[PDB]
């Protein structure tokens, strides 16, 4: 029974669980049985929750951050369905007080009892909210098509439920032996070695003697490093640098001077390097599992005896203003001197606290740590900032989870892909900041979902395949039904992999209609029919991917040949007429980065009022250069509609009307005047979206149009000026912001205001695209690799000055786009 659940965990995260007992590691072994335990514990609150509750785990609320409409209700056991006149105000109760009268005299003879399924989806509508407020109705509104919803009784949710359960003494300095080497390169070499503590230095970098190439080389050289060992941090981490000189980088590997146990590491030590782009502090903290080919550095940890570092108890035993919005040494011994004046009157200022601290002498620490214990919970954009590797210290760790335990399911799944990233970061298996991650994940089945696909899209990379490995088996220990429902999308992916792989060989070799006629008849088969088919969507498990439309798959001419799968769902009608799109050969995590940048903006945007009509549409990387990307349908690029292409209604005499003469074919009438401020609005958004995040290589290949007049951006190969970009205006949307006039000034000042107003919401919160661009660094991304990186966003939102000298300088870009532009 228990082993078949072990033999599905290792083929669903792609690493065999006897890999883990292996290693005969107590730091994986006690993680795997702590975690499993703090998962089966979260397993057994599930099964004693309201039915309700369980809803909110399941199906969590998917809401917006009077006027009435035609609502069609249907109940679980029949066909027969009622069509209402309710309004965007009332509440799914009301609609849900209609359905059973309206039962009643069909019948012929209370609301509390029931909930309104979304027709074929893995969405519901419940609680104390309008209509209006229901992401769902939102799409129906816009689209003017008509919703479908279930009327589900507490018992049909409560058999779901059923059937889904499972010390300061040591005054001396630090030293080391470096005793020899067994690596490869063409010259001398030499071992850097640093103490740091975080992104800073404990003491200076020691180097050792140039010993020549001869590869297994010898040292045996006591290295020491100016700090005494009672003074050593217990997050003090020891980095080495191997390279060659006559520079030439050739390896690098760091380690903890404690274990998980607290106790300070002593003795021999084998470390198994990692291959170099000097000194890597960021890298983690575990050898490289390539033992065959990988370089070794031995190295002695000398005897000071067993010494842990000091319990919590211990620890606790032992001109300011005008500063406060890089600093000199004078200022830093301010902030450290009225240490107390912070804690008071300026909690959310501990950041800056905490990089002033002598964190190279314990007594100092000590007395931050007593503030940090005393500390008034910081908001959550200031524990955003304190997750970064500038803040490595546990206790420093443990306050950021304990100040982010108050943000929403919505929140968390924002910044979810950041606070994943941060793992990387992490000094040992069992973490905070994982607790928190798998706590989170076990209570909320979207987050759960979301928290395993960001894990399994990086196994293939030997530095974190052991920690996420670990992290996901105890999801699955948590959630068995869950384990088998993406153990069927797993399934899906593998044979889209194949299924690409026969396209990619088949488009070098044939026709595109051969080759799509073969893509066909390979679907057709059982396993394919049977594998593809009836799914959770990988990018949105609240989307059931049905019946695959075999007749409306193909595949695309770009380079990496990518799979366009197209579903069908009786129950959800057109709501289940989805789409994805399979890319292999490519990393997507920019991409994603991107879309969710995107999505944080259109949200800040909505959250004042102001709905510029974005299209973000779901990408997500599920394997090794592999990847999913939610389909936008009655959507095409510029270029296609661009082609002018004869017999069609969109016959344009000049380029400029290809667009205009399109929306006129797709928006007849008083339709046409809704599309073109759909145009405008969107136009607007993305204008700011693609200066402020800096994207180039930007072509009509690249840019699409909804049939709706919604524009939308595809593609981000390139963000942060990558290849400093400037803003784009194009002639022919300037032209459908005109409605189609040579001269329509007010269309565009009013065009001109949603940028402007755009471009100062994004400002107010620039910090938080800060702190979760900081956070993003972690990922390995080659075009977010540094600081200089992060600069861009300091420049496109002018953080560093005012709002009227920031409108300005807007003003400034603006102008400069508009005059190239033609
Ligand atoms: C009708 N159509 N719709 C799309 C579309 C819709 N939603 C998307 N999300 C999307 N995205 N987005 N990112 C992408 C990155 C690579 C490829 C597409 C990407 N593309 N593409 C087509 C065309 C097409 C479609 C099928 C076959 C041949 C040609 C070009 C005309």
């Amino acid at each position: 029974v228990k082993k078949l659940i072990n033999s599905q965990i290792s083929l669903l995260i792609g690493k065999g669980l006897h890999e883990f007992d292996s290693l005969r590691d107590p730091e994986v072994n006690d993680f795997r049985t702590k975690m499993r335990q703090f998962c089966e514990e979260a397993a057994a609150h599930r099964q004693q929750l309201g039915w309700v509750e369980w809803l909110q785990y399941s199906f969590p609320l998917q809401l917006e951050p009077n006027r009435a409409l035609l609502v069609n209700v249907k109940f679980e056991g029949s066909e027969e369905s009622f069509t209402f006149q309710v309004s965007t105000k009332d509440m799914p109760l009301a609609l849900m007080a209609c359905a059973l009268r309206k039962k009643a005299t069909v019948f012929r003879q209370q609301p509390e009892e029931y909930a309104l399924q979304v027709n074929g989806r893995h969405e519901y509508l419940y609680g104390n909210y309008p209509l209006c407020h229901f992401q769902y109705i939102c799409s129906c509104l816009h689209s003017g098509l008509t919703p479908h919803l279930t009327m589900v009784h507490s018992s049909s949710i409560l058999a779901m439920r059923d059937e889904q359960s499972n010390l300061w003494s040591l005054e001396q300095p630090f030293s080391i032996e470096l005793i020899e080497g067994r690596k490869v390169n063409a010259m001398k070499l030499v071992v850097q070695a640093g103490l740091f503590h975080g992104n800073e230095m404990l003491c200076k970098t020691v180097s050792s003697s140039e010993v020549n190439v001869c590869s297994e080389p010898v040292w045996k050289q006591r290295l020491e490093f100016d700090i005494s060992v009672c003074d050593l941090p217990r997050m003090a981490r020891l980095c080495f640098a191997l390279y060659a000189v006559v520079d030439c980088p050739i390896a690098w590997a760091n380690l903890m001077l404690f274990d998980y146990k607290d106790q300070l590491k002593t003795g021999e030590r084998c470390l198994y390097m990692w291959p170099s782009v000097l000194l890597n502090p960021a890298g983690t903290v575990r050898g490289n599992p390539n033992t065959e080919s990988a370089a070794a550095l031995v190295i002695y940890l000398p005897e000071v005896a067993p010494v842990y570092f000091p319990a919590l108890e211990k620890i606790l035993e032992l001109l300011r203003e005008i500063l406060e919005r890089e600093l000199y040494e004078h200022e830093k011994d301010l902030v450290w001197k009225m240490r107390h004046e912070v804690q008071e009157h300026f909690p959310e200022a501990l950041a800056r606290l905490l990089l002033v601290t002598k964190w190279n002498k314990h007594e100092d620490v000590a007395q931050m740590l007593y503030l940090l214990c005393s500390w008034p919970e910081l908001p959550v954009l200031s524990a955003l900032e304190l997750l970064d590797f500038s803040f490595p210290d546990c206790y420093v760790g443990s306050f950021a989870i304990k100040s982010l335990r108050k943000l929403t399911d919505d929140e968390l799944f924002q910044y979810l892909l950041q606070l994943v990233q941060v793992l990387k970061y992490e000094s040992y298996l069992d973490c905070e900041l994982t607790k928190f991650l798998l706590g989170r994940a076990l209570a909320n089945r979207k987050i759960g979902h979301f928290l395993f696909w960001h894990l399994r899209s990086e196994m293939h990379v030997p530095s974190v395949a052991l920690r996420f490995g670990l992290i996901m088996e105890a999801y699955c220990r948590g959630s068995t039904h869950h384990m088998k429902v993406l153990m069927k999308q797993g399934e899906a992916l593998s044979k889209l992999k194949a299924l690409n792989d026969f396209v990619k060989v088949s488009s070098q070799k044939t026709t595109k209609p051969q080759t799509k006629e073969m893509m066909h008849m390979c679907m057709r088969q059982e396993t394919y029919m049977e594998a593809l088919s009836h799914l959770q969507s990988p990018l949105d498990p609240s989307t059931l991917l049905e019946e695959v439309c075999v007749e409306q798959c193909t595949f695309m001419d770009s380079k990496m040949k990518p799979l366009w799968i197209m579903y069908s769902s009786e129950e959800a009608g057109s709501a289940g007429n989805v789409g994805i799109i399979f890319k292999n050969g490519d990393d997507l995590r920019q991409d994603m980065l991107t879309l969710q940048m995107i999505q944080l903006m259109d949200v800040l945007w909505k959250q004042e009022g102001l709905d510029l009509r974005m299209t973000p549409y779901g990408c997500l990387p599920t394997g090794d250069r592999t990847g999913l990307i939610e389909v936008v349908l009655h959507s095409d690029t510029i270029a296609n509609i661009q082609l002018n292409k004869s017999n069609m209604a969109a016959t344009a005499a000049f380029n400029k009307d290809a667009l205009l003469n399109w929306l006129k074919s797709k928006n007849p009438g008083e339709a046409l005047d809704r599309a073109i401020e759909e145009f405008t609005l969107s136009c607007a958004g993305y204008c700011v979206a693609t200066y402020v995040l800096g994207i180039g290589d930007r072509h009509s290949d690249n840019i699409m149009i909804r049939e709706s007049g919604q524009l939308f951006h595809i593609d981000f190969g390139h963000f942060l000026g990558n290849f400093r970009v400037p803003f784009i205006l194009t002639y022919d949307f300037v032209h459908v912001i005109q409605q189609g006039k040579t001269n329509n000034s007010e269309k565009f000042e009013r065009f001109r205001g949603y940028c402007e107003r755009a471009y100062t919401i994004l400002r107010r919160h620039g910090l938080l695209f800060l702190h979760l661009f900081a956070l993003m660094r972690a990922a390995g991304l080659p075009e977010l690799s540094c600081s200089k990186d992060i600069q861009y966003l300091k420049d496109s939102l002018a953080l560093g000055k005012t709002e009227e000298e920031a409108l300005k300088h807007f003003r400034v870009k603006f102008n400069e786009a508009l005059r190239e532009s033609w």
